[PDB]
């Protein structure tokens, strides 16, 4: 997967296990998470393509939120997105399959790096727009749980279960943009 | 309420309604979450209290997040948890209640002034730590809406209706925690 270089980063994270511990406890994750983040990811895996197609679809529909993968001339540049979409589609079983240790914290910084004007359109050598507004990762939690949600109950799990699923999504997605604020965040300050 | 000045701001907010407008799409805020936001903040009135409770209940039992509400030798200030109780209470409703406009916007940027070193600790003239980690407030969009979740069924809704107050909140929390990130961020990085 071009550009996806999880676990082998020039850079360790600025935070360590015992900052994730005091975050997961921010985000009531626990062990119970661990183990339905892994069902999750057993009932999402064979629905990727639809999910990435949901997923796109909604980014598609608001010309500021596709401006984020425009070219100059205002229009998307579908290199930059066929080459993102495949470490995205990636990063939906890492959520699930990874365990939350070290290596994924420099991962985590990696990406929130990537997004930020710090190393965006670097990855995929492309001209777009310098920075994603820190305001629209944080707004994002809510899609990415929405978009998860509907595939979460088509294989097909009880009410009670298919809620544990979308919790744990809901938590660590939501861990994961806390992270991903650092390098946007004034240093001191995260 | 003491240091509730709700449409009694100094500044204005850095952004406006059209900025809203951009991340209401972003978080798929729409008339229909108006409608069961409203509904929400008629069914949780009652119970604020005991939603209080819960609330201080989860900060307050672990160390490193009581931790912003303690004077500098470690105690927890409990003049300081009182009267941001108060505030907190008031937000509560607001959520419900207040139509997102210019001045909803203005206290906005308030709020998140004051988890900042901006104006932490100013309201209530208190000495405390200097400033909440942005870290903690995205993760805290997690334990705010599993807070909420349980009290919005107690006045006998229906589970479609439960459901959608509940992601009506988690729209709203999510939002509002996007625009306190301004404060935080880097200049020009929002
Ligand atoms: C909950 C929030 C978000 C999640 C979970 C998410 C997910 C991801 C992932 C997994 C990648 C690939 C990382 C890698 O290189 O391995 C990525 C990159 C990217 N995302 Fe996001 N994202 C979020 C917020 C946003 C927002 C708000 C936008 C704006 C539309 C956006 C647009 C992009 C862009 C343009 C890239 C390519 C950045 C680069 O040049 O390297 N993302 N995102
Ligand atoms: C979803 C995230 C959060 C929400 C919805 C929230 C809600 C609120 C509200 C409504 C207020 C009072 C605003 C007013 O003055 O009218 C407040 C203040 C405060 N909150 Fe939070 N908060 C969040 C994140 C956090 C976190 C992570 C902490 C860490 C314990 C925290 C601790 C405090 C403190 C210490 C104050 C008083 C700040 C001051 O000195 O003015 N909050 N919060």
């Amino acid at each position: 997967i071009p550009g996806y270089t999880y676990g082998e980063t020039e850079n360790r994270a600025p935070f360590n296990l015992e900052d994730l511990k005091l975050l997961k406890e921010a985000v009531m994750f626990t062990a119970e998470d661990e183990e339905y983040i892994q069902k999750a990811g057993e009932v999402l895996e064979d629905q990727v393509e639809e999910i990435l197609d949901t997923w796109y679809g909604f980014v598609g529909s608001h010309p500021h939120l596709l401006y984020y993968f425009t070219s100059p001339d205002g229009t998307p540049n579908e290199k930059y997105l066929a080459a993102v979409r495949k470490r995205f589609s990636r990063w939906i079983l890492d959520t699930s399959n990874r365990s939350y240790d070290q290596a994924w914290l420099d991962y985590q910084y990696e990406i929130g790096l990537r997004h930020h004007r710090t190393k965006k359109n670097q990855t995929d050598n492309v001209e777009s727009v310098p920075n994603i507004g820190y305001r629209y990762l944080v707004a994002f939690i809510y899609p990415i749980t929405a978009t998860m949600k509907p595939f979460l109950a088509r294989k097909g799990h009880t009410p009670e279960e298919v809620e544990k699923m979308y919790q744990a999504w809901f938590k660590a997605t939501t861990l994961q943009v806390a992270l991903w604020s650092y390098p946007y965040v004034k240093y001191g300050d995260f």
